[PDB]
């Protein structure tokens, strides 16, 4: 793997275009200045071996990054990236991680630090698939954990019903291990959409398999808890990127 | 009552102009030859130290020589009267390529800013509303925006119009289309696609075939490009119906 070129000045420049001109109506502002969050994201992973991490490296950055998050909006999401995305619409129906300061700043990017100067590798990255669990997930582990910690009222969880390989809820998800857990009493609701993406088989439903051990892990931690099979919206939304699929069907 | 310009114009210009060149449209968009600095020296050039309304439709042509990108064929979409369903269409250059997706759109999307006399040559309190301006001024920024992106396009070129303002033709001579798109399309643009929209629950004003459609038709077919136009097509259809899944044109 190939870290991403000139990691400071685009930590940098993501930051103060988001600081200055994104989700302003939507999100707070930060008290910290940029290089503020630099020195703290930097000095939790540099001068050190690049499988040196924990679940406690990055717990400064995220402790300066964190905001307060809109009530009802948070959403949560397994295997769907990209429907999830679409959903939510870059915060006008729903927020996600990537709109968050810190999600905003390091979507997508590829760094690790080495003990030799500077600090850190601009050459070569290690595939992470070579490290402990914990140092692998030692970024957006915390991330997950600092966003759901930050989560109110009813949040909402989208999730994969058509693999036959990957249950929709999963323990050992990220979801699983760093969100649920971290939701604190300000959350009264998890509603779950699943998604029964076009031309598949249907292998999730509401109330059945890993659902209902879903569904039960929430009612255990004192939330109300719903779930809906792609309801109308979001139908829409996959139709329009397949529009002759049988399930798409409008009226004469 | 006032209107106020960008803060840290400059920084937020870098900020923006790096996470792109770096991060941004990597599959869809080529970089451009100059760097950041440069491409802010000629931005700043165009309007700094002059009255704020003392711009004209060359001011810009430094900076657009040095932004333009050569863009996708058969990928370039305009718009008048419906961005927001336009730039959802599009689907952040997956789809189709907006102005907003290139690299001068990206940079000042949403930005405002002017020119002053005195040191440091823009003004960081206050600029003048747009109309007080001549329209040369006006429009010299967007304007030159919008004749560069046109005149870049190759292949088929999409156009997105309103069929249901009661007040505003769905195409106008003197909208940006009109004023600076339409008239600036080369010899390499083989054909104009319309897609009009017609917004749901809403009396249907303008169709293919008729009014000012009509006047478009005739209009490209004597700059002996092809002409299509389809109106509502399931694609963007389905979009609409995702944000109002209970109009009459979603019925199941
Ligand atoms: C926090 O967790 C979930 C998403 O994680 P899950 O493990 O539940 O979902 P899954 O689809 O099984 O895993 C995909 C992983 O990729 C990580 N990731 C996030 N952001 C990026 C970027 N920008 N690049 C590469 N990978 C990324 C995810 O966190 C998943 O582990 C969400 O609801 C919360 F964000
Ligand atoms: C070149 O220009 C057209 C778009 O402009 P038109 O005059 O054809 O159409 P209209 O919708 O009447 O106005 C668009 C111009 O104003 C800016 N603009 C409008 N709405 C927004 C929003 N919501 N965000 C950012 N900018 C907006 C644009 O800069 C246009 O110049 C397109 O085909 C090509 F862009």
């Amino acid at each position: 793997i190939v870290p991403t070129r000139e990691l400071e000045n685009v930590f940098l420049g993501r930051c103060k275009d988001y600081e200055i001109t994104r989700y302003l109506d939507i999100l707070p502002r930060v008290r910290s200045d940029c290089s503020a969050l630099w020195k703290d994201f930097f000095k939790a992973f540099s001068f050190k071996n690049p499988c040196d991490l924990d679940l406690g490296s990055y717990k400064d950055f995220f402790t300066s990054a964190q905001q307060q998050l809109p009530k009802n909006k948070v959403m949560f999401w397994s295997g769907v990236y990209d429907e999830a995305h679409d959903y939510a619409n870059t915060g006008r129906k729903y927020i996600t991680l990537e709109d968050t300061l810190p999600g905003y700043m390091l979507n997508s990017l590829v760094w690790c630090g080495q003990r030799a100067n500077p600090g850190f590798n601009e050459k070569v990255c290690p595939d992470f698939k070579t490290c402990p669990v914990q140092a692998r997930e030692s970024f957006w582990g915390m991330a997950s954990s600092s966003y759901a910690h930050s989560a109110e009222g009813e949040v909402t969880y989208m999730v994969d019903g058509s693999n036959p390989k990957v249950p929709a809820y999963r323990p050992d998800s990220f979801f699983g291990k760093y969100e649920l857990p971290n939701l604190t009493n300000k959350v009264t609701r998890v509603k779950v959409i699943v998604l029964h993406r076009l031309g598949e088989k249907i292998i999730e439903k509401c109330g059945a398999g890993s659902l209902l051990d879903l569904e039960k892990l929430v009612k255990a931690k004192h939330f109300a808890f719903d779930c809906v099979e792609n309801p109308r919206a979001v139908l829409f939304l996959l139709c329009s990127d397949n529009p002759n699929a049988r399930e798409c069907r409008l009226a004469k």
